[PDB]
């Protein structure tokens, strides 16, 4: 079996992007965050602390006809960027871009924390990290991904994400006319949970590439690129007037900026990130202040290539037994 489904920005910055998942019987549409930084498949629900929903769909288990309770089940997640929810957990029928799942843990919120209700856009998450960081107790879950492997016409996944635009998630196949010369795959290390690789370095708009190893994820659920306060610099200092801002929270740059390229390394390939991908728009509304796409990872305690790295590219999760990593330019 294979799944196609396309993937949306949620808004003008790219800040995030949403995947349709029918869940139940009859299905109930549910606009999801797919996050391969996370393991767990939550969303809004009939359960959800009514003033703690502002506009979201929700998934109401009693109106499904497949949906059973997973007795004594309880989750809690909390996210990098400090935001949280959890609840009870629900089996159910789980189909993405017409590849179906029976009997996937559906885990029902009955709490979010403020920054997911202020988020109309967004109706939960769909996590593709590994299992072992699923947070169902006392029997953990797993992922949408793990479920759906064996079968799968391949056991792998592909992120297409689109800058300022709709982009892809395929299951099961690998799409050849989507990206432009040949994917170079790259190992993955498991140990954490993530997708784990390790780039091989880095240049700044023209200037050399830089050979250093640089250990991250590929995490479809955060928005920015996070590397290490030495790289960080060497990008912002080539933008004139552009400054680290404790009170803002990052690198900030002025508006009338033409901001530089950012390459990276994968293996001997190259990944772009043009500089306009970087741009993430005034500080607040009327400002002359933009905030930067490439922020210090320092203090994270990982670094991240999110999707301001991984929309530049054609990305493969391979599943297979030892996983790998592909990235494409497109």
């Amino acid at each position: 079996s294979t799944g196609s489904a396309t993937t949306t920005p949620i808004d003008s910055l790219d800040d995030a992007y949403i995947t349709p998942v029918q869940i139940g019987t009859p299905a109930q549409t549910l606009n999801l965050d797919f996050d391969t930084g996370s393991s767990d498949l939550w969303v809004f629900s009939s359960e959800t602390t009514a003033s703690e929903v502002d506009g979201q769909t929700i998934y109401t288990p009693s109106k499904s006809t497949t949906a059973k309770l997973l007795s004594g089940a309880t989750w809690s997640i909390s996210y990098g960027d400090g935001s949280s929810s959890s609840g009870d957990v629900y089996t159910d029928t789980v189909s993405v871009g017409g590849l179906t799942v029976t009997g996937q843990a559906v885990e029902s919120a009955k709490k979010v924390s403020s920054s997911f209700t202020e988020d109309s856009t967004i109706d939960g998450l769909l996590g593709l990290a590994f299992s072992t960081l699923n947070t169902v107790s006392p029997t953990q879950q797993k992922t949408f991904f793990d479920n759906a492997k064996a079968s799968l016409d391949s056991p792998v996944f592909t992120a297409d994400l689109g800058y300022h635009a709709p982009g892809t998630y395929n299951f099961g196949f690998i799409d050849t006319t989507a990206y432009t010369g040949s994917i170079t795959y790259t190992a993955v290390s498991t140990k954490q949970g993530f997708w784990e690789w390790t780039s091989t370095g880095y240049a700044v708009g023209s200037g050399t590439f830089k050979s250093t190893s640089i250990d991250g994820i590929a995490d479809t659920g955060t928005t920015l690129l996070y590397l290490p306060a030495t790289v960080v610099s060497a990008y912002w200092a080539q933008v004139s007037g552009a400054k680290s801002s404790s009170s803002v929270g990052g690198y900030v740059f002025p508006c009338s900026a033409t901001l530089p390229s950012f390459t990276f390394g994968v293996g001997s390939a190259r990944i772009v990130i043009p500089g306009d991908y970087i741009d993430f728009g005034p500080i607040s509304t009327g400002s002359s202040s933009c905030f930067g796409g490439i922020q210090s990872s320092a203090g994270i305690g990982i670094n991240i290539f999110g999707d301001v790295a991984l929309k530049a590219a054609f990305v493969v999760f391979n599943g297979a037994t030892t996983p790998t990593l592909g990235f494409a330019s497109k």
